[PDB]
């Protein structure tokens, strides 16, 4: 059983900025947003998952039950909003955010003491790998 519960601090984003691109990000931000290094903290709750993305620029909250569709509110990212599924596919997590983009979502997994996520619209791929960490720190 795969469980992502942790504390994860960002490795290698490889990709990110053709990924902003292709969700029409301007310019501007998409310099500032890359070179963010975001940490993630996900609490696995059954089958409701919170997974925080954590940086003093921003942090991004999903919180959703996995098999359930909900309205994701994109719109600080790229002024979209997603109707969204996180489903269970073998051991990856598989994200599809429905909306005005074609081909939007994510895969999440675990190796070792890696979390990978890819993340992909219009076919344009970004992949991110965290590495497990143990220092914690406050967020609001
Ligand atoms: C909330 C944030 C830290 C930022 C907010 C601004 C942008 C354009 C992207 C986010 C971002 C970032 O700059 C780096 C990341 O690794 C992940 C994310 C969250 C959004 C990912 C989907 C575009």
């Amino acid at each position: 059983p795969v469980d992502f519960t942790g504390y994860w601090k960002m490795l290698v984003n490889e990709n990110f900025e053709e990924y902003l691109r292709a969700l029409d990000v301007n310019v501007a931000l998409r310099k500032i947003a890359n070179l963010l290094k975001p940490d993630k903290e996900i609490v696995q709750d059954g089958d409701h998952m919170i997974i925080r993305t954590l940086s003093t620029f921003r942090n991004y909250i999903m919180d959703f039950q996995v098999g359930k569709e909900f309205e994701e509110d994109l719109t600080g990212i790229d002024d979209r909003k997603c109707m969204t599924t996180v489903s269970w596919d073998g051991d990856k997590l598989q994200c599809v955010q429905k909306g005005e983009k074609e081909g939007r979502g994510w895969t999440q997994w675990i190796e070792g003491d890696e979390l990978h996520l890819e993340m992909r619209v219009e076919g344009v791929v970004c992949k991110q790998v965290f590495k497990k960490v143990q220092h914690h720190h406050h967020h609001h």
